[PDB]
C-alpha cells in the first residue's frame, strides 16, 4: 500500500475520510456554501465544478476556487469536473476539460483533481502526469449510474486505474438488486486482499447500497461521501450520521 | 412471509429488532440484572439462562423468571438456554434441558424459548409442537462459534429450520475472513429473496462481523443483539450505539 497524505490527512489508514460536496452555480453561492461548508465537520471538501455555470472562463473557475481555499486554509481540497456523461450536470469538451484541471493544478489552490477514467487513456495518463509534476494527487473515477459490473470488471476496471497512475482508483455504481451491493463489497474487498498497491475509494449509490458507504472500514473503501444540505450522488446520507456511524465502527 | 407479533411487537417488518441478553449468576443477581436492564432502550429482553447456576432445579429456575417478568411486565421474553456444545456457559442432559423449555412454556411467563436445532430432529419437532399448544414461539438456532459454513449449507439449515417448525430461524457464525462475512451477508439475502416464509435471524460474529449486526433490515435480518455492559456473544456492541446504527439505515 502506498497511501495518500494531504495536509496531515492519511488517505488508506484507519476510518474512512468524509469527503462533502460544494455545489454552487455562481459565486455568490459558491461564497456562501463555502461560508457554510467550514461549519460542518468532515475531512475533505469536493468542489462540484459541473455544477458551476460559468464554466467557460477558466479565470471565472479560478476565482471561485480561491474563495473556497480564502474561505477553508487548511482543508484537503478536491477539484472535480463531473461530466454529465458520468451523472454530473454538464457536458464540456475534453480538450476544456483538460484545461480546467490544468489550471486547478497550476493555482496552487487545489491538493487532488478528480480525472475520469473514460476520458481517453492517453489524456489521462498525460494529465496524471502534470499533476504529478506539480505535487498535486490524482483521484481517478468512474460512475455507472444504471446499472452494477460484474465484480471481476470492477476490480479490473480499477487496476487499470492503478496502471495509469492514480493515487486513488473510485468507482460508484448503480444497484438494481440488493445482489448488486454485495457484488460492489466483494469487488472492494478482492482489492484489498489482492490489489492493495493504492487506496480506492467504492460505492453503490441509491438508497439499496447505502450500506457501502457506512462499511468503508471492514471491505476496503478509503473514503465515503455525505450530504451537508443536500447530497451530491444518490444515496448519501447527512454528514454527521455518517460521521456517527463510522465512529461506531472504527471503535467496535 | 409469516410474522411473529409478540406484545405489539412485530418481528419480520420494519426496523430490525433490539434484543439484549440477561446473564444473572443467581437470584440475587438476575433480581438485580433486570432492575438495570428495565432502565435500558430494547425490543425484545433475551434471558440466558445457562448463565444461571441453579439449573438443576427447575422450581429455582422458574422463580428466576418471575423475578425478570415482574421487573418488566410489558416486554417481550424469550428463554434461551445456550449450550456449552454451542458456546454456551453449562452443560445439561438433552432430557434436563427439555424439561426446563417446557416448564418456561407452561408458566406463562414468556414468550419465546430458544431451541437448539441440533439437540435433534425428533425432540426438537415434539417441543416446537409443545411450545405452539401453549402459545409460546420458538426461535429455532444454531452457532458455529469456529468457522462459517458455506452459503448453501446455511441456507439449508435455517430451511430445515423452517420444515421444523421453527417461528424464527437463527444462524450465528464465527468468520475467519472477511470473506466469511459477506458470506453469512449472501446467506441472509437468499432467505429474503427466496425464501421469505418466516423471519430469520442472522449474525457473522466478532469484530469482523459486527456489519452484519447493523445491516440487518437491507439484507434481511430480522433482529439484532446489543450489549447493555458485557456482551452475550462476541461482536456485540453497546446497544445505544446499535440502536443510534438502525434508526439511520431505517431513514436513510
Ligand atoms: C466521486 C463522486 C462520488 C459521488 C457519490 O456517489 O457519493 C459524489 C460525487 O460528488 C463525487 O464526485
Ligand atoms: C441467539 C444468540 C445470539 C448471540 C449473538 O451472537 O449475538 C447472543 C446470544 O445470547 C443469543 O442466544
Amino acid at each position: 500500500m502506498k497511501t495518500v497524505t494531504v495536509k496531515n490527512l492519511i488517505i488508506g489508514e484507519g476510518m474512512p475520510k468524509i469527503i462533502v460536496s460544494l455545489m454552487g452555480r455562481d459565486i455568490n453561492s459558491v461564497k456562501a456554501e463555502a461560508l457554510a461548508y467550514r461549519e460542518a465537520t468532515f475531512d475533505i471538501l469536493e468542489w462540484r465544478v459541473d455544477h458551476f455555470m460559468d464554466i467557460a472562463s477558466t479565470q471565472s473557475v479560478l476565482t471561485a476556487a480561491r474563495v473556497i481555499r480564502d474561505a477553508m486554509p487548511d482543508i484537503p481540497l478536491l477539484f472535480t469536473f463531473r461530466s454529465a456523461k458520468e451523472g454530473g450536470e454538464q457536458t464540456i469538451t475534453t480538450q476544456h476539460y483538460l484545461t480546467l484541471n490544468r489550471a486547478a493544478i497550476d493555482s496552487g489552490l487545489v491538493d487532488m483533481i478528480d480525472l475520469e477514467l473514460f476520458t481517453g487513456d492517453a489524456d489521462v495518463k498525460a494529465t496524471v502526469d502534470y499533476a504529478h509534476a506539480h505535487n498535486v494527487y490524482v483521484v481517478m473515477s468512474n460512475h455507472d449510474f444504471h446499472q452494477t459490473p460484474s465484480a471481476e470488471e470492477m476490480v479490473l476496471r480499477l487496476r487499470k486505474m492503478q496502471a495509469l497512475g492514480a493515487d486513488i482508483p473510485k468507482i460508484a455504481v448503480m444497484p438494481q438488486s440488493k445482489h448488486d451491493v454485495l457484488t460492489l463489497l466483494t469487488a472492494t474487498l478482492e482489492m484489498q486482499q489482492h490489489y492493495a498497491d493504492r487506496p480506492v475509494i467504492t460505492m453503490s449509490m441509491a438508497k439499496e447500497g447505502v450500506i457501502s458507504r457506512l462499511a468503508g472500514e471492514v471491505f476496503g473503501s478509503a473514503a465515503t461521501f455525505g450530504a451537508v444540505k443536500q447530497a451530491s450522488a444518490p444515496g448519501q446520507i447527512a454528514v454527521n450520521d455518517l460521521r456517527s456511524v463510522l465512529m461506531i465502527l472504527h471503535n467496535a
